[PDB]
């Protein structure tokens, strides 16, 4: 079965655990390019009662750095917020819990905004079919494929 965090049948506990960043996308491409603050490699999601603890690592000069963040539930069901290089809110428009999770995030910094979409997998990669479904979801949000970066060959330390 598949679900959206904003949907009636969402079971947040089912997204707990191991995850890997497979693809990142953004309408401000520089944010997820090599030196971007949003080129974040997810490692795990710890589901708590009113929040999600997100464990990531960033890479620089081929060196990994750990980063942890706490995302709080907002008043919108299925939406979480987190302070990181500005103010962020995000939802999970589609996940099947066992293979993939697709997130859509809005960042606001210095009076500006941009969209970020991420495709995470339980394993370090996903099938080409799931990657295509992600490209379609990015398209629905006005993000061109040229702004979608597959990081499956660079998500391990
Ligand atoms: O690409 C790093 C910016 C935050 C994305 C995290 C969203 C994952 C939702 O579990």
């Amino acid at each position: 079965e598949e679900a959206s965090s904003t949907g009636r049948n969402f079971n947040v506990e089912k997204i707990n655990g191991e995850w890997h960043t497979i693809i990142l996308a953004s309408d401000k491409r520089e944010k997820i390019e090599d030196n971007g603050n949003f080129r974040l490699f997810l490692e795990q999601i710890h589901v708590l009662e009113k929040s999600l603890v997100l464990k990531f690592h960033t890479v620089r000069d081929e060196e990994c750095s750990e980063l942890s963040m706490v995302a709080d539930k907002t008043e919108k069901a299925g939406e979480y917020s987190v302070t990181y290089d500005g103010f962020n809110t995000f939802t999970i428009p589609k996940t099947d819990y066992d293979n993939f999770l697709m997130a859509h995030l809005i960042n606001e910094k210095d009076g500006e905004t941009f969209q970020l979409m991420g495709l995470y997998g339980r394993e370090p990669d996903l099938s080409s079919d799931i990657k295509e479904r992600f490209a379609q979801l990015c398209e629905e949000h006005g993000i061109l494929r040229e702004n979608i970066i597959d990081l499956s060959n660079a998500n391990r330390c």
